[PDB]
């Protein structure tokens, strides 16, 4: 393991404190008279040695391990015996003290207490803080907080010579707060104090801590917290106090997590028309009614998971229109050329290149998802619609058979295609909602212009997409849509953008294109559940749009993700 | 490759661009007719497709690749005959124009312009830029720079319908700078505007462009920057411009690199007393006269290595007493349990944890230092002394033998042996410097703790950088040294700190300690001695210490590390 070096001498003998658990070598030779000597110790000391051998080397190793917590101080001895020529010298005393210090947390991930940092994976170690999520002690308010125990056994008079010290590094005392347990609760460590020194008694003990963090990461925070516990020696009243022991637990701030509409709906939220609550009520969901500027994610510890509401018993964090949350969606689970992102890959959207008129997602946003790493972001390209959220283009339904889910694009060819085979078929003279004819709008070789430049805006982020998710066009579903290019040349939906829809699980919410009735039953409405029934998906079509969706967190464990 | 996909339709002909390295991917269904289809193409297009096949399956891949640029618009053609049951349908026609459109630089390291990310090693990819260093055009000032180099080839009418713009992110423009050569040179990308569009002539060309970093890398600059070259369509004077294609490089900015003592010292400065002189000249080194708290260090890219100066042809950089240079050290290189530490490993000194009288360096240089990853930084523990430097403690000096050098540590435990050793051979009068007996020095009790403390301190030093260093004890050297607790128990030396030595390459500049004459001939000064020469070091002591000393940089390229 890890540990200290003790230095005897045939002068006066050598008192000294071992720590279950560590390394203690021994130097012979510093003050040795002579040309051989002997270990002889206590049954609790194995002393072990290599080139148990005889000579005067300093490169010999005696390393001692205890086997045990003293019961009073000194109780084990080395003695050492120096010989030589034709003489019986000095034999070198030193007593030991064994005592047992673990600073201990559920460095397993699994909600009970049991290599000095922090390791991702399934294989890995390292325990893990939730951030403190609200806005304006005993069990009744410390159940969200993770439990660090500090246990000891030690000899009944051995803190009168020794003081523990709990600390946190300076540059992390504004992100972490301590709680210690009197089996109330007093905060020990936070942003006020670094330190704090802990009352133990000897003998066998061990107190609760409740630790909680204050920040989730971010562009100045990786998101580890340490937390060292120092053994000092206070033995002499006039020399400084000086550190025996250091021992550490290193924990990692829970991130904030998004979820994909492919996880199955537990909950929606209106705001003050109710073709909703008729979709929730087939959906097996619940609903709840009071405005689409926030996002219910969640954090997640082995101990306790916690939705947690981000806006611009329920937790909040407020980091800040491309610019708006409604530009923010999530893939959901994929594999990428290998590497695996099982929390999906959070996708949000801006401009090709900056310009003096390129919009984008502040920076302080973009900064604040890459920090959870989690579900490592991707730019899309939206800046080219009139509003520019990505969802005017995309949307991600679930699937019974391939991946689990289906990438449904916008599609003005689509469309074309579909007004096309209704005119050929007969009805170039169906009103689409002034109302055209849906020849007018064939012929039109403006409007069809415009929908040739969205085609290749929509085109560049499906290849974009193909790219960053690994999908495959087997994984993609072009829904009939039209747009136009109205202010600054910006797009915007020529009919309900279909595309925009609320998925609830299997049950979809469509906005209604009300469009070409044939067989008193409109084409594009018709189209739309050739492609999704199929799949099992439930279309229904609705008329306008504020909803939230909170969804079931990822049973795979953030965590044991890979960055 | 990377690439797009292109719709051809029996409708009308579609036309295309491709640019020479990417995936075109062809989509022949979407709006066919018959059953099958056929491809027949231009020689320049090397039609390639799997399950050339015949059927109609929209799982059919078509790919087209070009061999080269054309000369004009649509020099090669695809032709997609469409044909099925008891008829000959149409022909659907596509005009492709290939150019050539690369946006590269000294990805490899080597001085020389020839994955889309930046990766460490010898077997890496990625150009590296150096900060520009300058306290208050040509060739003349543009050596230091990064060359980066577009070449293109195309049709000579190409540039008509399209537009190339380079960029960097909104998030790093201020972190780079980009000078255009006009074969002056002036800036286009900066921290003023994020992109720039270029005049660039049709046919075969080529333009440079130079780049300088203007941030070392910090806690809010992991050290990566990106320019991104766009290819424009503007071809249709209605629709806005539609991005064909983008290709870009990634720059790493160079780390700020400390140099050890182990380096061959090239130049040594001083501040308005000749000793030094003479052992500069012995030591094969440079001389220059004109204050230690600065420290002399260096950037280094394959195009040029240049010493940069940090305080608080030379650069300069001054982010901002355990707080000043005086108490930042380096490892020589060092090779700990596998991993590699080329460069070596900076050792800087604070306290064991956090109190109301803790001192440490100020937290923006720890984070700097860590930033500049290359030599991950290493706390050890200097509070203790009254000053607080950790050159005070230790010191390395360069070895023939084991891994190359030495690490020194100050050591009451070996003054008191040596005192000791003398008394008994009857010295014990010796004066030392009011005068003490080398015997009221040993004798005293009060003295004796307050070393026996500080022998704690250094030996928790000593097991430090043994597990960060992965030292072994035939890697150290104990110099004899005392210390006294002063100031607030404090230390400060006994007599000159003879481990706070001027290691000029082979030549040892140590203070003198004007210790026990024996033989007309100082202990400490003779035992010193009897410790360095077998190892080739040349003592020479002097009295007192205003020096820097600027190294010669490893040859090891700090960029083939792997931190």
């Amino acid at each position: 393991a890890q540990g200290t070096l003790i230095r005897v001498t045939p002068e006066q003998p050598t008192h000294a404190v071992c720590v279950l658990g560590t390394l203690t070598q021994l130097d012979i030779c510093s003050s040795a008279p002579c040309t051989s000597f002997s270990i002889n110790a206590s049954p609790g000391v194995v002393v072990d040695i290599a080139h148990s051998t005889w000579p005067l080397d300093p490169g010999v190793e005696v390393t001692l391990t205890m086997k045990a917590a003293s019961g009073s101080t000194g109780d084990q001895k080395v003695q050492i015996s120096y010989y030589g020529p034709k003489t019986p010298p000095v034999k070198a005393l030193l007593y030991l003290t064994a005592v047992e210090i673990s600073l201990c947390a559920d460095i397993t991930r699994t909600g009970k207490v049991k290599q000095r940092t922090w390791t991702w994976g399934p294989c890995g170690q390292g325990a893990i803080l939730l951030v403190n999520c609200d806005r304006d002690l005993d069990s009744e308010d410390l159940q969200d907080m993770s439990l660090m125990t500090l246990s000891t056994k030690t000899p009944k008079d051995f803190f009168t010579n020794h003081t523990l010290v709990l600390h946190v590094a300076r540059s992390e005392m504004d992100k972490v707060r301590v709680f210690q347990a009197t089996r109330k609760c007093s905060v020990v460590l936070g942003p006020k104090w670094p330190s704090h020194y802990l009352m133990v008694p000897g003998g066998k003990h061990n107190m609760d801590f409740y630790v909680e963090a204050l920040a989730f990461p971010d562009t100045d925070f990786p998101g580890l917290i340490t937390l060292t516990i120092s053994l000092l020696d206070t033995s002499n009243l006039e020399l400084p106090e000086a550190v025996v022991f250091q021992d550490s637990v290193v924990f990692r701030v829970a991130p904030w997590i998004m979820t994909p509409n492919t996880q199955p709906p537990q909950e929606v939220y209106a705001c003050s028309l109710k073709s909703v609550t008729t979709l929730a009520m087939k959906a097996k969901c619940k609903l709840t009614i009071c405005q689409d500027e926030m996002e219910i994610g969640y954090i997640q510890a082995p101990h306790k998971t916690l939705p947690v509401v981000f806006d611009s018993d329920f937790g909040y964090v407020t980091r800040g229109g491309l610019d708006s949350f409604g530009n923010l969606e999530v893939s959901p689970p994929v594999t990428v050329r290998g590497k695996e992102y099982p929390l999906g890959r959070i996708l949000f959207g801006d401009s090709c290149y900056p310009s003096n008129d390129s919009r984008q997602m502040h920076q302080a946003l973009q900064d604040f998802l890459s920090a959870q790493q989690v579900q490592a972001p991707v730019k899309l390209y939206s800046d080219w619609l009139s509003v520019g959220h990505v969802d005017e283009f995309l949307s991600f339904v679930p699937a019974p058979d391939r991946k689990g889910f289906r990438l449904l694009l916008a599609s003005p060819r689509s469309c074309y295609k579909l007004f096309q085979e209704q005119q050929n078929e007969g009805h170039g003279e169906a009103l689409l909602f002034k109302q055209q004819k849906i020849k007018n709008i064939l012929s039109n070789k403006t409007l069809r212009e415009h929908n040739s430049f969205v085609e290749r805006c929509i085109d560049w982020n499906r290849e974009l997409l193909k790219r960053e998710l690994g999908l495959a066009e087997s994984d993609i579903i072009d829904i009939p849509q039209l747009f136009k290019l109205k202010e600054f040349s910006k797009a915007e939906a020529f009919f309900p953008n279909m595309v925009n829809m609320l998925v609830l699980g299997k049950h979809l919410g469509i906005p209604k294109p009300f469009g070409p009735v044939i067989n008193g039953r409109c084409c594009l409405e018709e189209k739309v559940c050739s492609l999704l029934e199929p799949l099992g998906l439930q279309c229904t079509f609705i008329n306008d749009c504020g909803t939230n969706v909170r969804r079931k967190p990822f049973s795979f464990k953030w965590w044991n993700m890979v960055p």
